[PDB]
């Protein structure tokens, strides 16, 4: 599968490294707005996940990565991209963009055969989580690997809703700094919360990583909802999720459940541990859901609290290339 | 009111700063560890708090502060202390080493009236909080004040339960960094987590204000629990506590309710805000706890996550000089 | 002193806070790209230093600040900005885009009779710095107060200059973060070590304050120059000036001739401490220049380096009103 | 060789992890005051070095790591160690409270052939910096590896007065956090700025490793002084080394000479870049000296500031197992 991706942001970039490690995914080509010799900079050092574990040099302004050569373009227009050339199957949309069909079908018309948004659909876009109903996908040709948060909570949704019932569940996601975010106190005239000095702040967010849980997973439409905390760490944020059982279930068994599950069926997405881990502990994890058994506690056998991790950059990721793999089965 | 002060850390140099705004409570007398002149620059200078707004000088191993000399000890067992000299009437008991009767009673033998605990009790003595039970003190000579999280969850809980009833409740409080932690890994034997380094993570930590509301607060005995995430912030907290109604109730009911109490009989105690705040908005926070409205989200009528800040260091000083007053009329 | 700000940034934010303290000096105009109930919040609440001391309130459009009206704008070419309605005297420029002649002479032409740069200048505008050359001031319509960093450096330097004579100097200054910075590893393409993550790093930056001294301090012209690192704190850097001497001075003497200045001629602009200060506190701080005098060390009586703190935007924005009413005698 | 460790530490856990990727050094026994399944804890969880690469297992009070079994024991008192048993060669002292001559030789009464101190000496007690004064080892039974900012110091600093010769050097250290300082203003009694809240500030520090440097480069003694800022930064710091120079030399003369080191007779001990280099990308550097060709900045050809990166954690750690290499040769 040969696969072109379009922003070379945090979450481009982190795709570009975990396809690496991949034998099913070749990155082909990349689009961004950045000179190509900066890009091979972002790759080489990055603050959060080390130096590239691979060569990177510059020739003829193209990227040489690990011998391959891959196509370096800077197009502002989606249409421009002449896909074709370079022989591309599908396209990561990771400029944040195009989250559209109109918008994202431009990458189609210019040689691409299918496309996958790395973020949630503001359209109707199908989302589709793994974990959560990747066996649902219906051959469209443009789909969307909702958030972060989603991809955390969905799989854990599931296991939960599948064994005892979800009648209702609020959720809360205490979530590292990201790029939208300020230094020091700046415009974010949107979010006004949101331009507070982020590394001086627990800053409330809002999210809509609960009900959109209601997409890809139907039966749970309606009965969640959430919000955020901003919080000075770089990377890796926790969801904190407290929902009412329509069948009794103590702790253990629910442990036991989401153990199950995270050595089954969703192996490699849904993780498990009984460790006093921290978030540090989880940088790097490619599991979008880690639950926390200790972490968690329940009042009684139907009103419990429930928290697992995720790493927003490195889970999310390597599922955006999972579903680019399942796609194109 | 003489008052004397044991252990001069985090909550003793607070509950002094904010006594010198008070016209009803002096500080005659103080006993640490430390030597008088350590105990200036601790006092003159606050990472957090900004500089003393007074005069501090050091004369005969004493401390003047704004022209009052303060009776400077160094006495480890509190037999010793000999509270008679200064004539101090109560005495807050701020090192966290004496929260049963038979330790705190010491004081009293020494020559103190009453004391109050700067923290949680660990036998049966009893605990008081402004807004929740101060009414029900029985004149008790040996009291405690509970802790930050408690004054915060307790009035809100108190009205959210007095005009709704709360069913069941499960509380998250995103808790700043505290004296506890530590820099980087380092040991922390009888709390695994809390030994990680504490500017790099998010650290899961276990809580029972949740649980110790069902004191002050009878009517809550055994319908809340919670836990808590240590996040990389000097100060302020905030408490996400998810409950169950048994009366119907939309949010701009409980919004108005809440802010019925912080205007009429828990002013000053219950805060309430409609602003886009973020945490260090409440750097100095007298209010114990201030109802975020904006934070929060209701899910249904009976269903709601409700979300307030407190400065855990600032809020709690100043009831705890609140309940010296109080054990005092 | 009628004065408008163009620009409510950090610096115009903090300058229009200071100005509130000033008896000569009312803002009665300020121009943004924001509307006025945004910058009303930005305003009100600050995660550095704190809650907005008076009343703000928007009306028609306007901002009422302690009773007093400000006409709000939001015009991006200066030509328009029509000075003459409320009668601005000179015109504090705190975007960064006007810092030539021509760009703010366009000021002058809107009805304004002086402009005063909250930023060094690109042309050949003059520069001025109290402490250092405020008394070289001639007379002209368009003057820049330099920057945070040289208005540290210069008044120590001409202290150091002016009783040992300085040989020669290499200065690095210890920086707090600012709003050129990203929260996370992000585009920069200008300044690729300035887009890494400003919380994760030490960042490595150039600096002209050491050479722009030289402007200020024309017999210090071609004997500094330096660098910066940033640091991930919010406020508050520190200049570590090393500097060769032609005349022999001990130590004590150099902490003699710094505290004469601090507390004779340059009372107010030049600061001296021998306290265990750290960084915070001097958060607020007037003065542009804090000598710390247990931090620096003398290899010999020729060769020493210096130590000063300075709060990166409150004394620079508290001699931007200087420079003001300076010019304005 | 066989080897011990005393002291579970921050050094003591990074020396064990880095031994694992030896061939010519086995960890056989460790000695600390913690149980061995919280040994295991923070050998596996690190939240600045990652997870444990291997096997990490608690069998019968002892550890079997990569199938290796290591003798734990918790003795305070070093004569009771009882090294022969398991047959100890040298004996990492990474305690920090050994650090003189009589402390360490129970080491040896107590089997041990010979020990390093993971630290600075207190006594006389030779210490050996590799690229410095590894080459005069002269079969010493106790030695001392220096301290981190030594180990950065003093290579870079052999290869400028060796190629140019220094006349005077003032220097500073921009150090991340460490295990001593405090999560909040705390009490630190013998330097109370570093006491302070360490998140909060840039703390300034005294420091002994400019002079420490005459101790391994007689050379160079009496010509180094400097000092140190604390920054909140969880690893990696730098060096700013500001020299005169006898023998006038450009900065691309410097930065050759460097380079050549790096890449000759220092390969391995001193490294070299000319990258837009933050600290993080040095989180795990095993040299203990990396220059900074682009931060550094030259007033004239005999005066020049130049800027080196260090690991304090990984390049010290490593260099303690060159040392005990190099003295079992």
């Amino acid at each position: 599968i040969k696969v072109g991706i379009n922003g070379f942001g945090r979450i481009g970039r982190i795709v570009f490294r975990a396809a690496q490690k991949r034998s099913d995914i070749e990155i082909v080509a990349i689009n961004d707005l950045l000179d190509a010799d900066y890009m091979a900079y972002m790759l080489k050092y990055d603050s959060t996940h080390g130096r590239f574990d691979g060569t990177v040099e510059v020739k003829d302004g193209h990227l040489i990565v690990n011998g391959k050569k891959i196509r370096v373009t800077a197009e502002r227009g989606p249409a421009n991209l002449k896909w074709d050339e370079v022989g591309v199957d599908v396209v990561a949309e990771a400029t944040g963009l195009f989250l559209t069909d109109e918008t994202a079908r431009k990458h189609i018309t210019a040689g691409a055969k299918k496309v996958v948004m790395t973020g949630p659909s503001k359209d109707n876009t199908p989302m589709f989580v793994k974990g959560a109903n990747f066996d649902k996908y219906a051959g469209q040709d443009i789909v969307s690997n909702a958030s972060c948060t989603t991809n955390c909570l969905a799989p854990l949704a599931k296991v939960i809703n599948d064994n005892f019932g979800i009648i209702e569940g609020l959720m809360t996601t205490v979530h590292a700094t990201t790029a939208t975010q300020k230094t020091v106190d700046g415009p974010s005239h949107k979010d006004w919360r949101g331009g507070r000095g982020a590394s001086q702040n627990i800053i409330p967010s809002s999210t809509g990583a609960a009900k959109a849980v209601g997409k890809v997973l139907p039966e749970l439409n309606g009965k969640l909802t959430g919000m955020a905390f901003r919080v000075p760490t770089p990377n890796v944020s926790v969801v904190d999720l407290t929902v009412r059982l329509e069948k009794a279930a103590t702790y253990e068994q629910i442990k036991a459940a989401v153990k199950a599950a995270a050595e089954g069926e969703m192996k490699g997405v849904l993780g498990y541990t009984e460790d006093d881990v921290v978030s540090t502990d989880f940088n790097g994890e490619v599991c979008t859901s880690v639950f926390d058994a200790k972490a968690g506690i329940a009042l009684n056998d139907n009103f419990v609290k429930l928290v697992s991790w995720y790493d927003n950059e490195t889970g999310y990721s390597n599922k955006v290339l999972d579903l680019i793999a399942h796609i194109s089965k």
